[PDB]
């Protein structure tokens, strides 16, 4: 029923890059999803205490959220675009695993995921 430590957003010994694809993931993908009317449940780690989800972290062993992704992008945590894309996919998958089809939160995730897919489709070629 307690919250775990959040995913890390800083690891000085992890090697880092700033690439055109990563810049797109921040400026286009993250920013598009972040401003959406359905972003709010996904803007920070799930607070299982506040939300009264005592079993959340019993079920979800790889938590991810856009607050974490935003910090990772802004603090140049990633080596490549695939790591960040995987984080978005983890976030969506967790929501579908934990919740029931058609729940409000599932519809919200699906709307954000549709936009995510559209933007990833135009991921720029590595420069
Ligand atoms: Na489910």
């Amino acid at each position: 029923s307690m919250n775990p430590p959040p995913p890390e957003t800083s690891n000085p010994n992890k090697p880092k890059r700033q690439t055109n694809q990563l810049q797109y993931l921040l400026r286009v993908v993250l920013k598009t999803l972040w401003k959406h009317q359905f972003a709010w449940p996904f803007q920070q780690p799930v607070d299982a205490v506040k939300l009264n989800l005592p079993d959340y972290y019993k079920i979800i062993k790889t938590p991810m959220d856009m607050g974490t992704i935003k910090k990772r992008l802004e603090n140049n945590y990633y080596w490549n675009a695939q790591e960040c894309i995987q984080d978005f996919n983890t976030m969506f998958t967790n929501c579908y695993i934990y919740n029931k089809p058609g729940d409000d939160i599932v519809l919200m995730a699906e709307a954000l995921e549709k936009l995510f897919l559209q933007k990833i489709n135009e991921l720029p070629t590595e420069e």
